[PDB]
């Protein structure tokens, strides 16, 4: 190679514990000697944050704003047990909670398959884009206690001081119970249709709703409705160009049509199996400019204290690497760079086909032979499988020069 | 069959497509000739609720509340082609919901184990009996639509007048969008409670309920604070009597107990939506039992639908291969709960010899085209390494005397 890449603006944000030695090789051993870019990284490991006061994870919230690409290692979200491990000053929020509060938009999860794998359904050769809604969860759910008898009703006060609207939820005539109230506004359900019409375009997928209109009268209807609205307004002439249809099954029908299916398909359902170590969480936003990717697990403790006394490790990067893969695959259309396309996709195929060849973590070879009856010889640790993933992918660079 | 065995008095009911053909056999090669019963047998096909105008579901729901024992068969539950096909006159509502909401209960859907047929990832040796709640979730969860901006809130007042508490759900800023507000009474929490203990203490598997509390933390609170006294004020000393017991993990941690346990354990989960590893791959081999908190009362039925595609192949004369498993473990664990109610030692030996010979017939290597594509591979299988469905039929009836006869002797 003359020239490494010229990738362009991405925000990193290096996370804590086993992700945290895992994310450098990955820079170090797969995306640097290739790419070079104008990198804005912020450290959201727990020490720093403790240090900066959260600051630094907002800052990083803001950055992805401005330069529409995030990649996120995993971090730890503290507690009370790990107060004591770092004395930390508070117990912060939720690193990804803050970042998908600010920015805003919709995860879409997607698990990784190798032909050689285990799986639910052995249909599944295509993987499946899961993602509901946005937030983590629809903001809150204001859930009380109801102790005794007594009426709860749900009230809509009209802000234009027109008449009040009671519509009472039950009325407890003897014994105690529980209550509960959600919502959902309305530019969340149009953010959730244009991320997810979005995502059926960016990767060339039926789009497929699904609700519980049936039993909720206008809740899921609403949902059914504005996509409609929005199917036909906007994205319709878009998704007869790429073959792509849209269309609304009901929930029970779709969860046997997955099972029915054989993959390849993006599912927004209003609301873990699968090695927990090759899914990819991805946040879309609105704009369909600005995307967060990021692994969809966490931070390997137990695989991190294995580390810190010294043990041999044997921790998957495919979910980690995947996140660079699609945040470059990402800015690769932004930039309409058609260099740095090829060489996410390239990346996504040798992980994809290194383990195809039986090189692979401990956790995949579980998934094969058993857990009882894993070998040493059957897989490797944490490092030579990314010399085996750097080789690999400068073997494939080399023949893709034609 | 000199004097065969008095089953006692039970209720029937027929289904749709090539189920029904399957209930046929069941009775007539497996049950009929072993036990006699007080055969209450109504017709749920979908042509009889539709000239019946839905009247024989009701009655046949009112027949288990009085009688205490239902097997059902898998029924057809109609949409837009449906009631083009048979022409039907209404979309008629599903039996099962029609049922459920009469004898109301909570159902546990049970996974059969068999030790050739991969179950998940082997470590599981035996089935787990998952429980939901127990009218569903609807009746009076009021939702509506929000038209433009203001407050929505939902406010307790007590029957005491004493106070009053409001708690804001969400106050609209930009205008519009939808609000709900749903509830749940003690009686339907302690229902829960004894149903899944009842079933607990049917068998002999403890229970467990795996509660979300980051979520709705106040909501799922009342959850463990409602079993734990019950099992406390009524349970515990049975529990405690056989090698039981009531915990109460959490979800995250549930499954990642459950994925190291040896099964046997009633789990009581409290979420919307079901399949984990439960209905995972053939549907052929689930069970599903809806119990009432009398503990008397059940309702058998195969967990699997009418099976269409393959009484499809039945109309144009070819050879099906459909589990018969689910359904025949409808009738067992409904005979084996009528043997309970009259301590017909002679039926429930019956009962649970019937769910031996069928799993021994399928780990013998005899099992149907359903299963064999999980062990060889869909495109593996040859015809040589499955049976057709009357073929099943046949070794089933076949080493179910040879099981009845033996142990007679
Ligand atoms: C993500 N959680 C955070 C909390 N705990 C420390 C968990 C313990 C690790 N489990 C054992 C192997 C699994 C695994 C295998 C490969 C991976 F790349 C990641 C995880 C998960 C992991
Ligand atoms: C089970 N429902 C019935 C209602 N639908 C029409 C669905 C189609 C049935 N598919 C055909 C082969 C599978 C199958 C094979 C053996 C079985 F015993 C059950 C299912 C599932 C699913």
């Amino acid at each position: 190679m003359s020239k490494k890449i010229s990738g362009g603006s991405v925000v990193e944000m290096q996370g804590d514990e086993m992700t945290r030695i895992i994310w450098e090789l990955i820079k170090e051993k797969l995306i640097f000697p290739y790419v070079e870019l104008d990198l804005h990284s912020y450290d959201l490991g727990i020490e720093n944050r403790d240090a900066t006061n959260d600051q630094v994870t907002k800052d990083a919230a803001e950055a992805i704003k401005k330069h529409n690409v995030g990649v996120k290692c995993a971090t730890i979200t503290p507690d009370e047990k790990r107060v004591e491990e770092f004395k930390l000053k508070q117990m912060w929020k939720s690193p990804n909670g803050t970042i998908r509060n600010i920015l805003g938009g919709t995860v879409f999860r997607e698990a990784i398959i190798c032909k050689n794998i285990p799986r639910l359904v052995s249909g599944w050769v295509k993987p499946i884009i899961i993602g509901h809604h946005a937030y983590g969860d629809q903001y809150r759910a204001t859930d009380f206690v109801v102790p005794g008898p007594g009426k709860v009703e749900i009230t809509y006060t009209p802000s234009d001081g027109t008449q009040k609207v009671t519509y009472l939820v039950h009325n407890f005539e003897e014994g105690g119970g529980v209550a509960m109230g959600m919502y959902n506004q309305d530019k969340s359900i149009e953010d959730f249709a244009h991320s997810s019409f979005q995502m059926a375009l960016s990767k060339g997928w039926p789009l497929y709703l699904s609700t519980k209109n049936t039993i909720l009268k206008k809740y899921d209807g609403r949902f059914k409705d504005i996509f409609q609205e929005i199917y036909d307004k906007q994205y319709k002439s878009q998704f007869e160009a790429q073959k792509i249809w849209y269309e609304h099954r009901l929930i029970d029908d779709m969860v046997a049509q997955a099972m029915k299916s054989e993959g390849g398909f993006i599912w927004a359902c209003k609301n873990g199996y699968g090695s927990l170590g090759m899914m990819t969480s991805v946040l879309v936003c609105p704009d369909g400019k600005t995307v967060e990717a990021e692994a969809a697990h966490g931070t390997v403790t137990r695989h991190y204290r294995m580390y810190q006394k010294g043990q041999e490790t044997s921790t998957n990067p495919i979910a980690s690497i995947f996140a660079w893969t699609r945040g470059l695959a990402h800015r690769a259309k932004l930039d309409n760079n058609k260099e740095l396309a090829f060489f996410a996709n390239a990346l996504e195929e040798v992980s994809i086909e290194t383990i195809e060849a039986g090189f692979m973590t401990k956790d995949l070879a579980a998934c094969i032979k058993g857990l009882p009856n894993v070998q040493r010889s059957d897989y490797l640790n944490t490092f030579e499988f990314m010399d085996k993933l750097g080789e690999n992918l400068k073997i494939k660079l080399a023949q893709a020069k034609l």
